[PDB]
């Protein structure tokens, strides 16, 4: 409703993020490691500097234990899993435990085939079968501490986003739900939160100069959006 989430992959230089988090400020950043070319670990340290209280989570290659090690001594309080999640449910439950339910993300790339929801993992290439309402109802029971709707069919759209996929997964899981895909202007932002969204990710509008950050975050203010906070200005 009220948070920002900006997303950089390892095609971004981690300096460019970096500078975006200065001016645009989002609450939460997701930032890729599984290319150590890019520095990765690094840029969090950069983030924890700007603004040590942000939320910072880190996307780690399957098979990468070390790495994921590394992410969190960096600041890192999340970190995200994907088709090895999917493929072995257990590695969820034992993060949970281990670390706190709250660190372990579950990302899911969806779609709409043959008139119901199933997932696809690698990046959204390939169809695993798995029904997204099985799965969702999985995921919140091993203890996931947050789950990512990403809309492949509508990422990359920039029409606003997957307002159907957030409302059908809204019902099944009571964990936070970061929606993905198809943002472009304030206008689809305000939506996917009316849709039961409980943050906004959004990268492609950012770096081309779309959206304007400071007037996006005085949008949400002036519909009165905002977290269970004390404000103060003089």
């Amino acid at each position: 409703m009220g948070k920002i989430v900006l997303i950089v992959d390892d095609a971004t230089n981690g300096r460019e993020a970096v500078e975006k988090y200065k001016e645009l400020k989002p609450d939460i950043v997701t930032m890729d490691i599984t290319m150590p070319e890019m520095n990765g670990i690094d840029a969090i340290k950069e983030i924890m500097k700007i603004d040590p209280n942000a939320k910072i989570i880190v996307c780690s290659a399957m098979g990468q234990q070390a790495m994921v090690i590394e992410a969190i001594k960096a600041g890192a309080k999340g970190f995200i899993v994907n088709t090895a999640a999917v493929e072995n449910p257990s590695l969820i439950t034992q993060l949970a435990q281990t670390f706190g339910s709250q660190a372990v993300v579950v990302a899911i790339d969806a779609k709409r085939v043959d008139g119901e929801f199933m997932v696809f993992t690698y990046s959204g290439k390939k169809n695993t079968g798995i029904l997204l309402r099985d799965w969702v109802v999985e995921v919140e029971k091993r203890g996931a501490g947050e789950i990512l709707l990403t809309s492949i069919d509508r990422d990359g759209t920039k029409s606003g986003y997957d307002t159907e996929m957030i409302r059908f997964v809204r019902p099944l899981t009571t964990l936070p739900i970061i929606a993905s895909g198809g943002a472009g202007k304030m206008e689809h932002f305000l939506e996917a939160f009316l849709a039961g969204a409980d943050a906004a990710a959004a990268a492609s509008v950012f770096h081309f100069r779309e959206i304007d950050g400071r007037e996006l975050k005085e949008y949400l203010k002036k519909h009165g959006v905002n977290l269970e906070h004390h404000h103060h200005h003089h």
